[PDB]
């Protein structure tokens, strides 16, 4: 009886297991864009994808991800709101069972169909492991996915879908290029948060992209044929794996642009 996001093991079921749920800093949140100040400040975002090495694609049971070679200052990320230098190791997406839900952050209220999340960890700690400890330890990328015209970048992603359908299967995916993934610009917003799955720790720099990309209808579709469950068990479709809008507690978001 694990976490999950059924109806006995839900976001609302969370805390029994872990205490910290109900914390000061968790997230997500919905995004007020007339109580979001514009912070003069702020400096320009850098992203550096160019020689981004991929190695694997895998379903864990809620969700897919796209490991990253980690040894060296490949993808790096830095500048913005950020005082050190953060490297990728994973991404991975949330979607839901109808294209009018299935992000986690919410812009007045309003609902995305998908949300991809770029995970980073600060250099200074050594590796992941001790970095998720503490309170500056990542740094996560957060993206809108909206329905339209197909993206060309996603295509590797969704023919490969095939190959990992239930909870535990793994395959080769090398060169696949990110740059691929993200809008033309790169305005933002950011705040001090967590992870949004359990063990949901408090060691995150959220920096969220005004601008969303834009995917087609049969491209999303495709992410809802994948399995929660493990082969030869009773099917479950992997579809609403999102995390719904926690409390602000006097935090302040802050946009880069008026
Ligand atoms: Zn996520």
């Amino acid at each position: 009886h694990h976490w999950g996001y059924g109806k006995h093991n839900g976001p609302e079921h969370w805390h029994k297991d872990f205490p910290i749920a109900k914390g000061e800093r968790q997230s997500p949140v919905d995004i007020d864009t007339h109580t979001a100040k514009y912070d003069p400040s702020l400096k320009p975002l850098s992203v550096s994808y160019d020689q981004a090495t991929s190695l694997r694609i895998l379903n864990n049971g809620h969700a897919f991800n796209v490991e990253f070679d980690d040894s060296q200052d490949k993808a790096v990320l830095k500048g913005g709101p950020l005082d050190g230098t953060y490297r990728l190791i994973q991404f991975h997406f949330h979607w839901g069972s109808l294209d009018g839900q299935g992000s986690e952050h919410t812009v007045d209220k309003k609902k995305y169909a998908a949300e991809l999340h770029l995970v980073h960890w600060n250099t200074k700690y050594g590796d992941f492991g001790k970095a998720v400890q503490q309170p500056d330890g990542l740094a996560v990328l957060g993206i809108f996915l909206k329905v339209g015209s197909a993206k060309p970048g996603l295509q590797k992603v969704v023919d490969v879908l095939d190959s990992i359908k239930t909870k535990g299967k793994s395959a080769d995916f090398t060169n696949f290029d990110p740059r691929g993934l993200l809008p033309e610009s790169l305005d933002y917003w950011t705040y001090p948060g967590s992870l949004t799955t359990p063990p949901l720790l408090e060691c995150v720099t959220w920096i969220v992209l005004k601008e969303p990309i834009s995917v087609s209808s049969e491209q999303v579709l495709k992410f809802r044929k994948l399995n929660f469950n493990g082969e030869g068990e009773p099917e479950e479709l992997m579809v609403d794996n999102w995390r719904p809008a926690q409390p602000l507690k006097n935090r302040q978001i802050k946009a880069s642009f008026k």
